[PDB]
């Protein structure tokens, strides 16, 4: 179907989108583009593509469609595919070295470094109103960021792995548990000339290379975590550094999650 | 004698030279006009110490002969109807401490950092914060001080409050004071006993005094504090920050002196 | 100077700014920025750039330049000279056929077309809150448009013609008034050759061809004139056609008056 | 004070001769005049240090009385719009680094030697290679250099990058500090202290000074480099190339001379 598609979309993200069942639960159109938008802005907190700036809509379109929209713009549509929605996004983001976002979440105005000390930093939580900070290498590979807006403030951590890079990191899982060492072995040599995730597709079935880039997994994938604090837990520093730790262990746990489940299709692929 | 030259006094009031009655004459388009006088009286609106900045101050020429003094848009009094009208007119808009000055934020609704502040918890919002604001804080000698940006521009207010009535009684006395008849001295400081500093040196009551100065500006504006900006990186740096809270407090001292001066020589007469 | 050339500007479009006076009569910078603003919008009402959609500052710089801005967005400086200005402008425009802006005054959003009849266009000026025609054929080569924004109607009148376009139209008035027959003679067998403006600067002193590209007239002329109405006679129709007969009509002495200011320019250029 | 002795002022400000005025009277025909102006251009593009060897610089007669700039076929500027829209059609066009050397490789796209490179490695790219550029590398002194050949022709151009407005404050200290009247002198020190050396020379501010200076060639381009070139042999001879860029950098230091001692009649007068 068409709304199970958009919640494929939605499960490499780590969101319970369920549009499939509200979809078929009749419904007004409002509930439908309502879940559908607060489901995409969740997935976008999660993919890393750095698009804070931008308002995010998904809105059911009397084709039976499901648009996708950006500022109010049509990026894509889901029955165009999910490689259609990546490349949407793909120049709307400016990423650096580490596969970080370039772009401010609050947009343009002044936002502290990272080599900001956590004294200096304590103050602009409690004293200041709306503040930004630029990426600061976080707690062991992982990386961090924070600002608020209005009476919200927001925690960013993030792994930064593309698609492909998180489908080797499965693969890799795959054939180490392969039991047949002979079949293990078949594959590190043909991993040469083909890498670790192309040799194992190359011994599947002739269509599975093709197959996986029509899933969501191909293109999309959790890349950081967003953790929420408002009322007066917004302006308290100690809330803060809970927050953060909460948010790092989340984005770890999702990240080992989505590992598992490629796992899972590397081995069976439709 | 006319009614741009009655302005004009009104905004000496604060040491602001409006020059008013000169670009009347200059046979300037009334655009400019509005623009010279709205822009001034802004200027003197830092400088009262009424603490009315969260409010929109406006002045225009009415095509009755008049000028007609605005507050987030509506009419509060028209310049031909007394100083005293305008004074009322405010009067009710403001919210003073015991101590004189404003409660109101000078940037509206949201957090507001106490006075109790380190200036080190402050150079932190002055070079990493985007929009902050301090309340009031005791500063040098017996002046008061806060500190806000909105935007680009940051704007540090430094207040000693003296009520429009406060400053006659304390020029009232400074001429008094220096009476060299001890005859005639020692009789105005008897009919000062009850009559207070200004009624005695009128040679009337308290509220007779009052009466008499009623249509002079002296009597129901005088200056309480200074607002020094700062705009772009300069508005940024602390060290250029604390440049300003000197400059604003050395104005404040010249500005609050030359107006004792110039209320001795309206007293001095009668 | 730079004050006075800013003026020399504005009189390109009929506007009376007199900044080198205020800028001379000490002031503020807040007022001199908000007469140079007031002064600037005033202009982009006549010059027929077709900017409404823009928001125009002009600021006093600490060089001692006059900056103009678009949307907060530095254009150029006065210094700069005046073909810097219109480059400036040059991109930010559409125009049509017709030398009017395809751009709408209100921005992105529906405006009714120059085919709409005047009875439906009555019921938009009296039950409508927010509206744009498009441009219409005026009263006799002019051209109209209307649009609301607020509590404020605005109606437009133009007669597209270029700053090159307006000094050929004084060029001939001067050429038809000479006295010499035989240097009429002259200057009419050169125009085969050269054109009317371009044979009488020919035959002036060999830089003048220099010295008028250099002037403001060169780059900038009235196009169009705005009629505002707010209030209650915002929303009358009678109202409405007093005032088109009002601005097509005040359009029409502006642009007279250009071609007599362009006379004698072209008469005596230093 | 024509538009052929303008161009030959404008060549003037990089030490080209063009002598555009007595070819104009020497009743040459139009191809001749075209092929002097076009090859004058080129000459003087080599010295103004725009780093636009990569255009093609053209220059020609127009059929209106004004000669005409083009840069690879399209319009730039014509003379008589004056020598800033010259400059500040050129400006865009530069892509110019924090030394004030162009980024554009002379030679287009392809591959790029750096400025890193051994003297060593560089004589075999001149006697063994074909094409070749190499990057910005610093030179003798405070200069920089860099060299490329093309087919037959060896280009050694070395830069002191120095802007217009650069060489006119230079100028004026040069002016000022000769003051012998230590009245006098001290006077203009007085001026420099805000409205900078060009300012308090003129007698104003600095884009005062700016705009005073605004017609004048020697406010727009100035010289920043010199090429020095060698066809045949003597381009694959690195002795030979040895002695250009010694040439070079004797040629740069006598043109950059000159200009600041032109640069000090001009403005000693006002």
């Amino acid at each position: 179907g068409i709304y199970a598609a958009f919640d494929t979309l939605m499960s490499t993200a780590g969101v319970d989108s369920q549009i499939a069942a509200l979809a078929a639960s009749e419904a007004d159109a409002g509930t439908l583009d309502a879940a559908l938008t607060q489901s995409l802005q969740e997935a976008q907190g999660r993919w890393g593509l750095g698009l804070h700036h931008l308002r995010h809509e998904a809105r059911l379109t009397d084709d039976g469609d499901i648009e996708i929209l950006t500022d109010g713009r049509p990026s894509a549509r889901v029955s165009e595919g999910f490689g259609a929605l990546a490349q949407a996004y793909a120049p709307m983001q400016a990423l650096d070295e580490r596969g970080l976002s370039q772009w401010a979440a609050l947009g343009e105005g002044y936002r502290a470094p990272g080599d900001l000390p956590l004294a200096q930093l304590k103050v602009l939580i409690e004293h200041a109103r709306d503040f930004e900070t630029d990426w600061s290498a976080g707690r062991g590979e992982t990386f961090q960021r924070v600002w608020r807006k209005g009476d919200t403030l927001f925690v960013e951590v993030a792994r930064p792995a593309s698609a492909e890079a998180a489908l080797s990191k499965a693969a890799w899982k795959v054939i180490a548990s392969i039991k047949d060492r002979a079949f293990q072995r078949e594959l590190m040599r043909r991993s040469e000339k083909d890498g670790m995730l192309g040799a194992l597709l190359g011994a599947r079935h002739a269509g599975a290379k093709a197959n996986l880039a029509q899933l969501p997994e191909a293109h999309f994938t959790v890349q950081a975590f967003v953790q929420t604090l408002s009322g007066a837990a917004a302006r308290n520093a100690e809330e803060y550094r809970a927050a953060l730790k909460t948010a790092a262990a989340a984005l770890e746990e999702y990240q080992g999650v989505t590992t598992r489940q490629l796992s899972e299709v590397l081995r069976h692929g439709l």
